[PDB]
């Protein structure tokens, strides 16, 4: 027998589907309108040089300054298709090609364990543009779907969450009660965890990620990646970070985790700082989860840690590397061990060296390591 499992995917780790009635266009190749729902993440062919900018201006959130809330654009639905099914998060592009492949390869060996997609294992994805704050329906579908599998299954659940998801479900953990985490939680199995944010977030808001896809140019990505409130609330924390470390440096002035304001007058997006206050505060620092933990954290590949600037901010800056995987900062997956003294449930720390932020998911050694969480000595 095996206890119930509910995947929480990280940032760009679910489909997104969109459908249009827009008023206006940004060229006239945009479709204004389509009869149904279509992927807007994954499909490769939206992300084309020209088309983008249609892509950009239907998966770009707009900043309500009045209401400090994101909206969509004018005409614009998008939503989170598989909420409680997997496909969703085992394949970002609905082709299934592999460069989409995602939770599958973790799925697969679920599935190749005695676990049933879309029963036992079951996907909660969600709208990983936005920070916790606009996902309240998501949080109340969580807790439904855990009591649910509860019941089915005849027993607690183990959390699995990788990357930006770990921060959701801390989130959602610190919100339910200790006797509900008691009843209804196995284990929470860590991913990846940038529980103090990431630092490629400053280059990312400044000058843009194309991710060495250098058929999108950076200033052009740029657009979509300060839109999405999750970017911003991803930023440098002071408890996993020191005050004084300068993220960004430039020929005229540093940027710190104190020195965000500035930052954010100074890229000349100021509704970037407007979404740091909404968000900083949603995950209580030091609060542990109140469930038995797991957390693993790759180390050995170097970790965006700082930037400097020549030119600043529309030019790339020179990067300076430190300890992690690849995207998490071995500083910020290591909050993780304040937890240790702060809760009676264990805390467990696994190290993964040489294991990269995504091949995490599909290595050999994490998948033994959930085996034994799932299905016991
Ligand atoms: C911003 O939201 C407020 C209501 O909260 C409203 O005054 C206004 O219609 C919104 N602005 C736009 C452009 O939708
Ligand atoms: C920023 O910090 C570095 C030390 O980290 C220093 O050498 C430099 O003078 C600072 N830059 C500015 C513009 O104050
Ligand atoms: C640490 O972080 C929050 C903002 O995220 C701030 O309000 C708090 O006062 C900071 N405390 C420091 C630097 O002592
Ligand atoms: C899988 O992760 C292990 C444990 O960290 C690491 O040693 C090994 O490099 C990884 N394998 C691959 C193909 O990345």
């Amino acid at each position: 027998r095996h206890p119930p499992v509910v995947l929480v995917p990280g940032d760009l780790g679910n489909q997104l589907e969109a459908k249009l009635d827009k008023p206006t266009v940004v060229h006239y190749l945009c479709s204004k309108k389509t009869e149904s729902y279509f992927t807007i993440w994954l499909n490769l062919e939206l992300l084309l040089p020209v088309i983008i900018d249609c892509w950009i201006d239907n998966i770009r959130l707009v900043y309500n300054k009045t209401s400090r809330a994101t909206q969509f654009p004018d005409g614009v639905d998008v939503r989170v298709p598989g909420f409680g099914k997997t496909f969703s998060l085992e394949f970002l592009d609905p082709s299934k090609s592999s460069v989409g492949s995602y939770f599958h390869t973790m799925v697969e060996s679920l599935v190749g364990w005695g676990y049933t997609r879309g029963e036992d294992v079951r996907g909660a994805p969600y709208d990983w543009r936005r920070a916790p704050n606009e996902n309240g329906p998501y949080f109340l579908a969580l807790r439904e779907m855990i009591e649910e599998m509860y019941q089915l299954y005849g027993g607690p659940v183990v959390l699995v969450a990788h990357s930006m998801g770990n921060m959701y479900t801390l989130y959602f953990l610190q919100r339910q009660p200790q006797a509900w985490k008691d009843k209804y939680i196995r284990a929470f199995v860590s991913l990846g965890a940038p529980w103090g944010g990431v630092a490629k977030t400053l280059r990312v808001l400044a000058s843009g990620d194309n991710n060495r896809i250098p058929v999108i140019g950076p200033l052009k990505i740029r657009e979509q990646q300060r839109s999405a409130v999750s970017t911003s609330w991803l930023l440098p924390y002071n408890y996993t970070w020191s005050p004084e470390k300068v993220f960004v440096q430039t020929p005229t002035i540093n940027y710190t985790l104190r020195d965000y304001r500035k930052f954010f007058q100074d890229i000349g997006f100021e509704d970037g700082w407007l979404m740091r206050q909404d968000t900083e505060g949603l995950v209580e620092a030091t609060m542990p989860p109140g469930v038995q933990l797991h957390c693993l954290y790759g180390t050995g590949v170097p970790t965006p840690d700082s930037f400097y600037y020549e030119s600043f901010p529309d030019r790339d800056p020179k990067i300076c590397f430190g300890d992690g995987d690849g995207t998490v900062n071995l500083k910020s997956a290591l909050q993780c061990q304040a937890w240790q003294s702060r809760q009676e449930h264990q805390v467990l720390l696994q190290e993964l060296p040489g294991s990269e932020h995504i091949e995490m998911l599909a290595n050999a050694t994490t998948l033994a390591y959930l085996k034994r969480v799932l299905l016991g000595p």
